[PDB]
RNA sequence: CAGAGUGGCGCAGCGGAAGCGUGCGAGGUCGAUGGAUCGAAACCAUCC
RNA sequence: UCUG
């Protein structure tokens, strides 16, 4: 058998001794020549179908040789093209000959998915009748034929005869429906056994037909087989067994076997029995019939394995993320932008952390990076763990180099040398390359070299020059495949990519939403939790600036909460104020007004809606913009909000697509919204909560949601500290974490407890919700975090005065978490 | 030579005598065998590339014979598939052998454009270096190669040498970049000259390479050619001339020629000059290099012609109604819906006219139609005229039969037997079939039979059974291709299809528009001329009833003009009234109000807008719907309309896509809207007319715009009557025509004047705009025709009392025509 | 435009099979691959 | 691969 070599960062199949050179291979005997050719072609097919690799063969002479015409032609047949260089490149050194094989297909969703076949095969074992000849279907023909099958005569006169005259002439020729065969003179039963697989499947795959055995096909003479040579019952039994032995694959019901009529008739010479002639009528088969199992190979674990018939048909007829595939170019430009003329280290925060914790690491890396002038060096605590592989103690970090005029290199940094370091690095590089091809959908020639570096005080293959990243196009394509690969795993870079995907989804929804600016002066925006209400408000204030050409301070933003007010003020896109400040001060200078979280306003301090109406109507350019954003699921009090009735809240816009939270958080939000609908708060007008989220909408961004109950306050705080420490060690910054509590009164108690639990984790700095721009964890109440978001949120003991409002507080908490949400309910 | 036979309704190529049968073809000399094969393959390639046809060949034997293995294999090579039955079917009758060829690709926009090449070829003449061998690209390979090009070494150490030593061993083998040749005799010059065309193009197309002439293949020793056989100057001249003789095609700029380096180096023997060795370095070429012209054939005019290199590359790399292509299925189910279980005649009005005009036509057709149980028979005055061919006097009618278990048949009915009737029918059927394939994109096996019928009391070819319409799928696909074909011509059916296309575009825009119903209670809809405003209003009322579940009489429609009132009222979708009636009467039972053409309202009778506000505000579902449709380009007076200010007209919806007029009418409306914008009326709001048509929007519907000036009134009347008579002869109805005049005072004059002409055309029935549902020509004023539309409009002498109102009239007139507009201005 | 590639060397076969002349019983799978044929070096195609 |  063929076995993949284990100590390489690629798929490497050793095919042993092979005779190379056209003269050398012509001097061989055909049997050994064909055996060597078949070995090489099985290896090539497996590598084509398994993501690419290297074929290693020892050559018997030192001097450079040509591969050979038969091997060339077999590779051409394998890829159905004369463009060998697109998939095969050879190098040779000393007594070694290498064939570097590119993947035939890459990714779960190729562009050519409906155009080209998924596999390469040495043979498909599919035959069809083409006029008077039987022709094997190549990979493309078999693909089309299986697609067709999957989508939902004077010969009969002779067939009806119960006997034939020796030397009789049949009145028709061979055709699409008729075949004439003579009997072999030597081995009659072996001959029929050989003949049935060639012709019966071909007729079955195309309209059926007649097979006459014992007929000269040049004369159409009936000859048959001498009775001394054949026994009709044995012949019939052999024929039937051969026909029933043929593999068949059904795309339908019922799955009845091949339908055929077999007649053995007497051949009478001068009216007396001379011999027997065989006639088979093959009726058209509903689906594909194979002469035998297809000759297609693939790499499974560490072995080169042939595909079964049904597995082959499944591949030929049939955690990935569609959002990554859709946005790969934008995501790559955002995170992995490749600069001109200098080498970039990312993530910068993790790089700075690593060089601070480890002495000489910066010098080691900078020394190793001297040869490379342009590219990106992507760091990580453990690329192995990033790819769902086992962590290795002693590995300081891993770095992936993607630089111009170089192949991808995975670096593993060790504090001190270890025996398993090289094996660990090779395993990680192999996994990364296979992911880049099979999950990331990279269609080029790719290799990842595994190099182990040490801090304290098998040989790599030389790949062809086509495996070095030539320039910007190659680097960007490889980095987009890397984006797709990373989005399928849990890691720091994966979470950053998920944040950017959520931002892109919000941008799409905002592009749709902003068309309402030209069409409404007053507008009531009813957004659902996680629908991006506040992002929409900020972007619409920006757009108002450019559309009405008014100076930024002419636009006013009103909200209920000081933390949200401060967050909006930090961007300088407008003037931001709280309901109380808005009602107290004077704003005749304001043209346009945007009100957010209007469901949380209150009437005691005045008629804010009337004041906003007056201010916007007294504008110079007609009645100014007055857009009121609100979300009735996120009501924080049972009092009157001061909004107009639901009948008078027109014109209306609905933000129903969740674009701000990962998939688990969005599902939790939907369930909580349904619970709210079942038990609505009585201050909300009856018909408000009948807004339903988009039925088939999903974010395609993976996140985290854990509910940890029955814990004490001390246990909760210890768990929070441990999780935060793990995130920070992996490379998350503190400013991506928020701890939200039941009420503002418990904030100080839980703050002291969190500091007690965190002083063990080397960080002692917390922040209030009013300082979102600081590099610290924010601890506050769910109420005071309205409109603000963090990647990681810890929800501690969500509870309120009215059990009816507890689902509301759960929604308000869950909607603040973008990717990771930890809830610690009461017990 | 090969010429298509003229007597047939298909492309028929006569290839003459051909030897058929494998045993008979083996007896031939190779020269004759190959000549016959080449002739048959030229015919097959031409038919594949020209929409299909029949190859006729006379065979030398009476009895049936198989085609022959070489012919089978050539056909398989031509279609790059063993599925011969998909494109070729054979029949033989006595001494004639027929090959029925299907089109390779159909239509200007095939669904597989990016996958398969548009042409079949005998050879592409494109060669690539494939390791150590040169291979020609098949059609698919060349398609991919030209698609790629269309986008905007130790060998060098031996090449750089000034001289070589006899017996020197080259240290490299033949490879992707190196080719060795060794000619040892006289004729060395001819050998290298004919070596150039096969190796230089391959290297040029495949990244360049080296050609060493004078190197032993097996040992790689430099031997060269004895001095006495080679003259270096002459050799260089031949090599350069051969290289520059190679055809090249450029997709780029600059179109620089092929770049190469040629060296004739001295081969020394112990320091003594022995001979010459020739070395060529071929650099990669920007584009495709051909060894010769491609071998591809096509039928143009009556000849089978070979494509030139440039035409072949164009066809391999590069009226057609795209709207028809998009909507073919809906258009077919609308106009050519095939019924189950009976034969349908269309158009029904034209059929009735024909059988009323001609005695015995009904029995003739019904007796001819007995064999057919299911299908459709499509009548016309002249299908030849419909297909832009010449009209033939004596043809009563043409009918296209599309029935199950039959081939398409075009019937030509003559009043009396004629000699040229069969030629006319055959030409029409040939044109129809060729259009169905090359313009309607029909990818099945299609033939149109041509039968001539006589009202007064070359043999046809028998097609394979696969050309008969098996059932619903084939008949519907053929009728959809017919829809596409008809939409590219002028005819009654083409106009009906264009009307349905306009309706489908309006329906798409209404689906986009109706989403505003949930979001708005008050809405001001600002439509441009031809934007479907009234259709939107009607459909929105229909949706209001369905969504609010209120009875139709609860919805009120208010307009300015009695004819539009009547037209809307007859729909029974609502209560419809005029402005004055609305002010006068009581409407407390009304929930919703829709107001159309609001810019034409007047303030004299009262505050209609205030009344509508009051009525709608007090509905059960809160404030009721109050949608006000209006178009300021279509104003009818200089007086105040009573609408609220433009700033107060919010929220707004703008209908900017023209969906109710054909392309010429839409372009005319766009041109005149600029004239309006140049000088708007003083009563019109300042900024309202700043709305613009959708930039890249086109209906894709053919229409007619004719402006006939410098004519007197009787000339106008005669032209109108003549055009109406021509339309009615072709089969149009009088209810498709409107004659619009400047004012109602001139209506009485023009009505008598128009009758004075129509009494010569045998129509004496006219009506005003209030009888739009009758079977008569409508004559009325342009303003009185507000909100209504007809397929054919004659606009006569537009006029007004003030130049300030003059600009609107031409738009207000042109917007009322759907497909045909005739304007008769002053002069 | 055609032809040739079978014992070290030169060569005949022309549908059932490995032989002749030279060189000394030995010496080749009839240039390679694929195809038709019940069946080949022999018929067909492509390639070197 | 070579030859006429
Ligand atoms: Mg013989
Ligand atoms: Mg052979
Ligand atoms: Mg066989
Ligand atoms: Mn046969
Ligand atoms: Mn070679
Ligand atoms: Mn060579
Ligand atoms: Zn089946
Ligand atoms: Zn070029």
């Amino acid at each position: 058998p063929l076995v993949v070599e284990p100590s390489y960062p690629d798929l490497v199949i050793n095919v042993g001794e092979v005779t190379l050179g056209e003269e050398n291979r012509k001097k061989l005997q055909k049997i050994q020549r064909d055996q060597e050719k078949e070995r090489v072609m099985r290896a090539a097919c497996a590598l084509l179908n398994s993501g690419g690799g290297v074929i290693r063969m020892a050559k018997k002479v030192e001097h450079p040789v040509e591969m050979g015409l038969d091997l060339e032609q077999s590779l051409r047949e394998l890829i159905q093209s004369s463009d060998l260089q697109a998939f095969f490149e050879t190098k040779q050194q000393g007594r070694c000959f290498y064939i570097f094989v590119k993947s035939w297909s890459s990714g779960p969703f190729p562009e050519d998915r409906s155009v080209k076949p998924r596999l390469c095969s040495l043979s498909s074992s599919l035959y069809r009748r083409s006029e008077t000849s039987v022709r094997s279907m190549d990979s493309r023909e078999a693909f089309c034929f299986l697609k067709t099958k999957r989508k939902p005569d004077p010969a009969d006169l002779i067939f009806q005869k119960d006997y034939l005259e020796y030397g009789e002439i049949l009145p028709f020729p061979e055709s699409q429906l008729v075949e004439f065969k003579q009997f072999s003179t030597k081995h009659f039963q072996e001959y029929v056994k050989r003949t049935i697989p060639e012709y019966v499947p071909a007729f079955a795959n195309t309209g059926g037909g007649y097979l006459f055995i014992g007929v000269d096909d040049k004369s159409r003479e009936v000859l048959g087989c001498a009775k001394e040579n054949v026994d009709p019952d044995s012949l019939r039994r052999k024929i039937e067994q051969a026909i029933y032995k043929l593999p068949c694959v059904h795309f339908c019901q019922p799955q009845r076997p091949i339908t055929f009529t077999l007649k053995i008739v007497n051949v009478l010479k001068r009216g007396e029995l001379y011999g027997y002639a065989c006639m088979i009528r093959v009726n058209p088969f509903c689906c594909a019939v194979f002469s035998e199992a297809p000759n297609s190979w693939i790499v499974e674990d560490k072995y080169v394995c042939s595909l079964t018939t049904e597995k082959w048909v499944g591949m030929m007829t049939d955690v990935y993320s569609k959002k990554g595939l859709e946005h790969k170019k934008e995501l790559q430009q955002l995170l992995f932008s490749v600069p001109p003329g200098y080498l970039r280290y990312t993530p910068e925060s993790l790089w700075r952390d690593l060089i601070s914790e480890h002495r000489g690491l910066e010098e080691l890396i900078n020394k190793q990076m001297q040869p490379f002038f342009r590219g990106i060096l992507i760091f990580s605590r453990s690329w192995a763990v990033d790819l769902n592989l086992q962590e290795k103690p002693g590995v300081i970090c891993d770095a992936l180099l993607i630089a111009q005029n170089s192949t991808p290199i995975l670096y593993t940094i060790l504090r001190e040398q270890d025996a398993e370091g090289q094996d660990y690095c090779t395993r990680t590089a192999f996994t990364l390359k296979q992911k880049l091809v099979n999950m990331g959908g990279y269609t080029g020639k790719v290799c990842v070299r595994a190099k182990v570096l040490c801090l304290s005080p098998v040989s790599p293959m030389d790949y062809p020059a086509s495996y070095s990243l030539a320039g910007t196009q190659h680097m960007e394509a490889l980095l987009q495949s890397l984006v797709i690969v990373l989005l399928g795993f849990r890691s720091l870079l994966s979470d950053q990519l998920g944040c950017e995907v959520l931002n892109l989804l919000t941008a799409q929804q905002y592009e749709i939403f902003s068309r309402s600016l030209r069409k409404n002066r007053e507008l009531f925006v009813h957004g659902l939790p996680g629908s991006g209400k506040t992002i929409m408000a900020m972007k619409i204030m920006e757009k108002i600036r450019n559309v009405f050409h008014c100076e930024a301070h002419r636009i006013l933003y009103v909200c209920e909460n000081q933390p949200l007010r401060n967050f909006i003020s930090d961007r300088n896109i407008c003037r931001a104020e709280t309901r109380k400040t808005f009602l107290r001060e004077n704003f005749e200078h304001i043209q346009h007004i945007v009100i957010d979280e209007a469901q949380n306003f209150r009437t005691e301090d005045g008629d804010w809606y009337g004041k906003a109406k007056s201010i916007t109507r007294r504008a110079k350019g007609g009645p100014g913009i007055l857009w009121i954003f609100l979300d009735y699921f996120q009501t924080s009090h049972l009092d009157c909000s001061g909004l107009p009735p639901l009948s008078d809240q027109y014109p209306r816009e609905e933000l129903t697509r969740i674009v701000r939270n990962a998939d688990p958080i969005a599902k939790y939000l939907q369930k909580e919204m349904q619970v709210i609908r079942s038990n609505p708060s009585f201050n909300i007008p009856t018909g408000c909560l009948e807004v339903f989220p988009e039925a088939e909408w999903s974010q395609g961004v993976q996140g985290t949601l854990r509910i940890k109950k029955y814990l004490t306050v001390e246990q909760i705080m210890t768990c929070v500290a441990d999780t935060c420490r793990r995130f920070f060690d992996r490379g998350y910054s503190p400013k991506d974490v928020a701890v939200l509590v039941s009420t503002a009164k418990e904030v100080e108690h839980y703050k002291y407890e969190l500091l007690k639990a965190m002083r063990k984790k080397r960080v002692v700095q917390l922040s209030d919700a009013c300082d979102m721009l600081g590099d610290h964890i924010v601890l506050d109440s769910v109420r005071r975090f309205s409109g603000l978001e963090r990647s990681i949120v810890f929800g501690i003991h969500p509870r309120t005065a009215d059990p009816a409002i507890l689902p509301n507080v759960l929604i308000c908490l869950a909607s603040r978490a973008k990717q990771h949400l930890y809830i610690f309910p009461w017990g």
